[PDB]
C-alpha cells in the first residue's frame, strides 16, 4: 500500500491532476462527500465518467448547497448515473444549530480514497494552503465505504 | 509498511479527539501544527501540557481567521514556553484582489505521526460535524509534511 501526500499550493497542479485522474479512471463507482464544490474542471471529470456508465453519488453540505448558485449540485443533479443529495450535521450541544457536513472525501471503486483539507474550488487548488492525501490502503477504503453508506441515511433530495 | 488510522466523525468523534490529544500529549520531541481554525480549549491545554515538559511546539494559524479573534487560541498560546505561534495568508488570486487562506488542519508529532483531514480544532468539529481525521505513521508522508512545513514556517508572520 501507498499514501501519496500533496501539500498545496506547492503541489496544487499535481494534486488536482491526481484527483481528476482518479475520478476519470473509475471503473464502477465514485462516492464523494464534499462541503463546497464549485470547481468546474472537477465537475467535468465527474460528468465524463458518469457518461461511461459509472455510478456517482455526491453528498453535499446542506446549509451551504441547498440554495447556492455557485454549487455544482444544480449542474450535476440531472445527470445520468449521478445521485446528489444534501446532509446536515448533527443537532448541536451549544445552540439550536446543526453542524455541518465538512468532509472532503472521494472514494473510487474499491481502490482509492482521497481526503484532506481541500474544498473542490479554484480557491483551494490555486490560492490556498491545503493537504490532499490519496491512499490505496484497503482497511482505510473499507472503513470509508462503510461509513459513507451510513451517512447516506441522513441525506436528502436536491 | 504503515498504519493508517481513519476516524469518521461524528460516529467516532470521541476516539478522534482522544487520538489527537493523546498524540500531542505524549510527544517526546516536537509538535508541528498548521491549523485554519483552532478554538478548542482542551486541545490548547494539551499543547501547554506538553510544552511544559520541554517539547518544542510550532503552530501556523490562518491569518484572517486568527489575527484578531478572541475565540482563537493564538493569544492563549503565544508567549507560552517552548511555543512559537505565527500567521499565514494564502496566495494572491490570479484574477482577483484577494488572498487565499491557510486551510490545512495538520499535526506532525516528533518524526512519528501525522494527523490530517477535514476537522478544524473546534468543539463544532469534534461534536456536531461530519468530518474525517486520519492518523498515519507512514514515514514518506511524515518526511514530506515536515519538509513543506519548514517552507510554510518561512512564509508565516508574527502574531
Ligand atoms: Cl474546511
Amino acid at each position: 500500500f501507498k499514501n501519496s501526500l500533496f501539500v498545496l499550493p506547492y503541489e496544487q497542479r499535481d494534486a488536482l491532476n491526481s484527483l481528476i485522474s482518479g475520478i476519470s479512471s473509475a471503473r464502477e463507482s465514485v462516492k464523494i462527500a464534499i462541503y463546497s464544490f464549485t470547481h468546474r474542471d472537477i465537475a467535468r471529470a465527474i460528468k465524463s465518467v458518469a457518461s461511461r456508465g459509472i455510478k456517482v453519488q455526491i453528498i453535499y453540505d446542506y446549509e451551504s448547497n441547498h440554495n447556492n448558485k455557485q454549487s455544482t449540485i444544480g449542474y450535476l443533479d440531472k445527470y445520468p448515473n449521478t445521485k446528489v443529495c444534501l446532509l446536515k450535521g448533527l443537532k448541536a450541544k451549544n445552540g439550536n444549530y446543526y453542524g455541518i457536513m465538512n468532509q472532503k472525501v472521494a472514494i473510487i471503486d474499491d481502490k482509492i480514497v482521497f481526503l484532506g483539507s481541500a474544498n473542490w474550488s479554484k480557491n483551494a487548488f490555486e490560492n490556498n494552503y491545503e493537504v490532499l492525501l490519496k491512499t490505496d490502503d484497503t482497511e482505510t477504503i473499507l472503513k470509508a465505504k462503510s461509513y459513507y453508506q451510513k451517512m447516506l441515511e441522513s441525506c436528502v433530495g436536491f
